[PDB]
């Protein structure tokens, strides 16, 4: 069933041609990790404060994602789904985080996996402070579990050093690219911490979620989080439609949820989440 359902989504996805003009511009070639994995123009994050006479200066490979199945009077978080930093786009990443008021970053990849580069680091070591373009970032501490690391960051504009934002950086360590975690417990614990942190803030901006390509593990974890928010707010009676949720998310960024195993993992994770919610209440 799982293979057939995911195959069906893949077949629809070839017919998913929203324009991706900005990402395809020659001037932006070095800002994309994979030349076929690009943000839709209609939902791309546009970097502010840049010189429009520098071609492509506003560009980053990332999109706003929200649950567009919800009615306008309903309320659930907005996400940004981003690729992982290249050396040339680390400063772009920090401009995005700053301008969007993001207070939580969710990294679902390791920097290097099996000798293959996935994401360049964009934080300093513990206790250290480093400038990234116009922003200063200080690593104010690291706290680890078996499956993920939390780094507590402080970020300030160089031109405005008394304005300081705390940003919480959550990195999941055991979700391989094009693959799935061995069990869903780790991700569910991960997401619980992430949501607790986000909601404990007044008016934080969108949570930034990224992987390497910004579609597989990023798409899968966003869909899981969306379904958890639905269950949390509407109860266990809620109608859950994973296929419909994935196609809705794919209207906002191409190829979200990359493999049939990741598709199955959404079911596995949500089913475990449901049994947890059933017990507690």
């Amino acid at each position: 069933g799982f293979w057939e359902e995911f195959e069906s989504l893949q077949k629809q996805e070839v017919k998913n041609l929203h324009q991706r003009l900005e990402g395809q511009r020659p001037e932006n070639k070095g800002k994309n990790r994979y030349k076929n994995i690009l943000p839709f123009d209609h939902s791309r994050v546009i970097l502010q404060g840049r010189d429009s006479n520098i071609p492509g200066s506003d560009y980053i490979n990332a999109n706003y994602i929200k649950n567009q199945l919800l009615g306008p009077d309903e309320n659930a978080k907005t996400y940004i789904a981003s690729q992982g930093c290249l050396e040339a786009t680390v400063n772009d990443f920090w401009q995005m985080a700053w301008q969007e008021n993001s207070r939580v970053i969710v990294m679902t990849t390791r920097e290097v996996e099996k000798g293959r580069n996935k994401c360049v680091p964009y934080w300093p070591e513990v206790g250290m402070q480093r400038a990234y373009g116009p922003y200063s970032v200080t690593n104010c501490g690291e706290h680890d579990t078996t499956e993920y690391k939390l780094r507590t960051l402080q970020v300030s504009p160089l031109d405005n050093g008394d304005l300081i934002r705390e940003i919480w950086h959550y990195q999941y360590l055991s979700w391989p690219d094009h693959g799935v975690p061995s069990e869903p417990g780790g991700v569910l614990s991960f997401l619980d911490q992430i949501n607790q942190r986000q909601e404990s803030l007044p008016h934080a901006g969108p949570i930034i979620v990224h992987s390497s390509a910004g579609i597989g593990r990023t798409g899968t974890i966003i869909v899981i989080d969306m379904l958890m928010e639905n269950i949390s707010t509407k109860g266990l009676d809620c109608d859950i439609d994973i296929q419909k949720t994935i196609q809705m998310v794919r209207a906002q960024r191409s190829g979200m949820v990359q493999t049939e195993a990741q598709y199955k993992f959404i079911y596995v994770a949500i089913a475990q989440f449901i049994e947890t919610t059933k017990k507690k209440l």
